């Protein structure tokens, strides 16, 4: 629990996300501050929720909590990564090439295969949730919908969904609201249909239900313009329909690596 007279906020939003300047031991820290907008019961509650995941993960491509504040506001504190979203900054960079979003991506997967790992589920894989350090280090954000698995099971067993999530959905959280690794990793391949898309919006123009039929025929997203047909090969893996047979993050980081190196050695 931080010290509000420690926090100092920038008046401009990113409730809210706000930058901010935390004072540490000596030096100055800047911050990214989640701040609650809360009028006037359960929002606290889910604030703390996605606090309590974040605070159990270590790991350099997450995005790391230094603690939560109480003050004014309820209020989440996390080390700043400077350029923001990274759908938001390869729409506005189409200059960045191949090499350099195949290294962001096998980032993801390296913190994906992380998660996998400590046996948490994000539920919210998207470009939107990758957040920039700078062009060539990225980190997973948003953990507001993660859950920690149980100890006898492989997937988190959800209540009904609204339509906003269902692009990056399995088909299987689509039918039976079960959320695993191997869903993160479908909705990874939509992550990275969008970075080599350079941030544009998966199914464009399509409703949920349309998503989910196009899915159910077994039709996928084609390549966008200029896509490496590799990355595209490895999407439609991370599209495979079964969950069994879906590849994990491991398998996918390997390919992610070799594939990597491919490009720095071509
Ligand atoms: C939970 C959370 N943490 N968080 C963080 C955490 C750490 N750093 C940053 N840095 C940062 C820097 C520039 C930014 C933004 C957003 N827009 N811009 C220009 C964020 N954001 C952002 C969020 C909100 N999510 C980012 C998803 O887009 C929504």
């Amino acid at each position: 629990y931080l010290d509000r007279k420690l926090l100092t906020l920038e008046d401009k939003e990113l409730g809210t996300v706000k930058k901010g300047y935390y004072q540490m031991k000596k030096v100055v820290k800047t911050v990214a501050v989640k701040i609650l907008k809360n009028e006037a019961p359960a929002l606290k509650d889910e604030l703390l929720a996605e606090a309590n995941v974040m605070q159990q993960l270590d790991n350099p491509y997450i995005v790391r909590m230094i603690g939560i504040c109480e003050a004014e506001s309820w209020m989440l504190v996390m080390e700043m990564a400077e350029l923001g979203p990274l759908n938001k900054y390869l729409q506005q960079n189409r200059h960045v090439k191949d090499k350099n979003i195949i290294e962001l991506v096998h980032q993801v997967s390296m913190g994906m295969k992380y998660l996998e790992e400590s046996n948490f589920v994000h539920r919210d894989l998207a470009a939107r949730n990758v957040l920039l350090v700078t062009q060539h280090y990225a980190k997973i954000s948003d953990f507001g919908l993660s859950k920690a698995l149980r100890a006898d099971e492989n997937y988190y067993k959800a209540q009904t969904h609204g339509k906003w999530p269902v692009k990056w959905y399995a088909p299987e959280c689509i039918n039976y609201y079960k959320f695993s690794s191997k869903s993160d990793v479908w909705s990874f391949g939509v992550l990275m249909w969008e970075a080599f898309s350079y941030g544009q919006k998966p199914y464009r123009g399509m409703k949920g239900s349309e998503v989910t039929a196009m899915l159910e025929k077994g039709e996928r997203m084609g390549c966008p313009a200029g896509c490496p047909r590799e990355m595209y090969d490895l999407m439609n893996l991370c599209w495979t329909y079964d969950v069994e047979n879906r590849p994990g993050f491991a398998a996918v980081e390997l390919r992610l690596r070799n594939y990597y190196y491919d490009v720095v050695n071509l």
